[PDB]
């Protein structure tokens, strides 16, 4: 007994997020790894040097490929998180129990795979996203655009029920990063590969980032394996619900054997 | 009559430490920075780019530097942050109200700058640091050397009356850092006049294993404060620990003398 | 190949006017900056919202921190404009090539900041200022004063070897400066180990009537010159009178 | 005695742009006075507390405030200038001895104030910009609009005659300025009474790119002129590529029109 769980942060946070959860997942006897995706967390690459999902999800990739053959893990993905676990499971399906979107992006096979992307983007009005920085670093023939969340658009639409502690460690630590809409447009997950794990979508009722209307709307619509939800939670839940979202996360490791 | 504290980190953290008590500070109706040195929390310089103490102060000196005319700041230096407090009071001493020394190193301004360094690792046994890192990264004439705790040494010396979850954010965003033996061992930066006619205060952290009690006794009996406070039951990293005590003693020495 | 030179005029002047010396440098092939400093050229902030050096300095410290990770420059000061090279000096120390003070006031780590300053005012008799304005904007508890240049004192002291339209030139666009004595006598500015590590370069201004011949000699024996050039027949505004001799100096310490 | 010449500048310029031609006219024994309109030059007040010409032109109006009347002066205005001196002409016409429009914008009484402006752009392909920047400043209510040449817009289109060193010198001084649509389109300035009792003089600068010779003869057909001079081979910033031939055909009107 004992799994292990590979939690991946969402756009503009690192593995320092999970903090609340990983010493619960261990108590419990499991294993956890909290990575940085590249530019995130103290990774010391920029934003400006990542032109693809892929740079973006590199870290992801490497761990995935030193996982023993009989290491099976647990991929929670948390809001952008989610689009960086399409790629894990595109290469690695049969290294994965389940793959668990915790208020995330989730992508599929089926669709262009920027289309929950863009289809966010369309039901988000330019104002929601308050004081957020949105800057191209790319070209006008290459674009590209860089996401960098600011202190406003933490506290009202992803940390509204979280405590000031958690804001304020919040606001020291996020960095810029970016949806990577462009590069996602192009095409990179499959029916064969992809599309054979299953997918755990964990609803967060008082979401404002990623609304729950629209949680529910990528459940109905791209479908998932099987639906949980943590009733008041925020965008964050990690961070104001750490036990009740152990509890889910345990239930998904015993349930998904 | 809102104060302006400045929280300067310790070697390996960054402004993120403080993230328990800012919000307090804040809630009492004062203003609070917690900036990260360079090559710290999400700062982009590596430690092999810093060689003087000068170097890793940087972001601390901008902040003195951007102050307002008639604004001074009352500055709390955590362990390393002690030495890196000496370098803006020696510059600004009269953009300073006091300068608070939490468990930290505080120099003098009689023997070199490197004296109270070279004092704690000479009565404080080599096999205290544990797993900690030591590597050179300079050359034998220009000798340099990087600082990086490890998972033993932040559990048992510096973490030991923490909670898993902070251990946890610790170890996720710890860093390399240095001492700074070799350039400060060169040269006396503080002087009487400046560095010695700031106000000092000592917070003491009785249940400290990396800095011990009695080294911080010892320093406070080098040189002397206008104010020795004790946190009784805190451990090296009292802004975790004992957050509200740490506030409330802050609160009281801004307004003691 | 090619440098980034970067030119810091003095007070009361402005970026402008290194007009005349920028093309020539950038005919050599070039990167040259002649920035305005805080409330001169066409800068918006007033002096009365300077307090200090570093204020004063605020532009010329925002450019050396937008310079790439191995991107060097060669530092050009002219007149006060040395001291606020200083300020670059003690803070990026390692993306400096060689500090050039032209006509400057020069500082060192040994004295106070203000050292240079006070001393040039000792030995500048009242009668030499003419109709330049000294006008305080502070008080007793931090001391402030405007200096703002007159049309005589530039036409005697700064100008009286330039062109009448060079003078014209000026007469429109100088505006109120300070010494920001105050500030400097209690400010610890420059260090050995950082604004001292830096190769120095002088270039002497031989008719220089504002900042005479033997206060620059001064300075350069007062802390030492990695190497001291000379522009015989320059009056202050060398780069007005003498822009291509001082284009030339510059290519030439550009690596000697 | 000499006479008084006030210089008057144009768009995102200042009394600066006349250093080349001040000392010659002060030769010649005349007073000169290049002031800097407001938010120009060295001027502290920014282009977004200007909503109209009137508080643009405060500076100009000033200093005629302060004449004597038994002091006569010749009005000089290039570019955007020449909108300028419409209300010099307009408040003071019996202390001007004559005005002249050098490659600028000359009003009339009979169009709406914004007219010449209007026109202008209406022949002018919105590529002749090029780099210039056209940011709104005013409330949605009270739409406002500034000017502010680019450097590309300068070399190309301005100075393309002029030396290295004055670009040099443009690119360091320049602000942002305004064309004043709004308020000219709404508010009436200039009366043949007054306005129109002033002489005319316009110099025309053949290879001018920004004001192309084009306009300036199109002004001069439509508008009208007591004289029209020109200066072969100076483009937009004649003062600055050929001064001493600007001198000469200034000193000329101060003769003839005394
Ligand atoms: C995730 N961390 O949070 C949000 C919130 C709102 C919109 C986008 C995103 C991400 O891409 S990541
Ligand atoms: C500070 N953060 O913690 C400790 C602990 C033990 C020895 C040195 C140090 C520092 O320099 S920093
Ligand atoms: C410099 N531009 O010119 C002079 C001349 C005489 C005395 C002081 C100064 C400066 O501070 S700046
Ligand atoms: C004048 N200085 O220059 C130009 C050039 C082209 C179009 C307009 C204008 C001015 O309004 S001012």
């Amino acid at each position: 007994e004992g799994k292990h769980f590979v939690l991946v942060h969402g756009a503009c946070h690192g593995g320092w997020s999970w903090y609340k959860l990983k010493p619960l997942l261990e108590a419990a006897g499991h294993k956890v790894t909290a990575l940085d995706l590249a530019a995130s967390g103290t990774d010391l690459r920029k934003i400006e040097e990542l032109r693809t999902l892929y740079d973006y999800t590199l870290p992801l990739m490497e761990l995935m490929e030193s996982l023993s053959a009989d290491e099976k893990v647990i991929l929670v993905g948390h809001s952008l998180g989610g689009m960086n676990l399409g790629l894990a499971m595109e290469k690695y399906p049969q290294k994965i129990y389940a793959a668990v979107f915790l208020a995330a992006f989730m992508p599929d096979s089926v669709h262009n795979s920027s289309f929950v992307l863009e289809q966010y983007n369309e039901r988000t009005p330019a104002e929601n996203w308050l004081d957020t920085q949105f800057l191209p670093y790319g070209s006008p023939e290459e674009p590209l655009t860089s996401m960098f969340f600011g202190p406003k658009f933490l506290a009202h639409k992803l940390y509204q029920l979280c405590s000031p502690e958690d804001l304020a460690l919040a606001s020291s630590l996020v960095r810029p990063s970016s949806l990577f809409m462009e590069d996602l447009s192009k095409a990179y997950f499959t029916d064969e590969r992809f599309g054979s794990v299953k997918r755990v979508y964990i609803v967060c009722t008082e979401d404002k980032g990623i609304p729950e209307e629209f949680q529910r709307w990528q459940i109905d619509n791209i479908g998932v394996t099987e639906a949980i939800e943590i009733k008041g939670a925020d965008h964050m839940a990690m961070l104001c619900e750490p036990q009740k979202l152990c509890a889910s996360l345990l239930e998904i490791a015993h349930k998904y054997n």
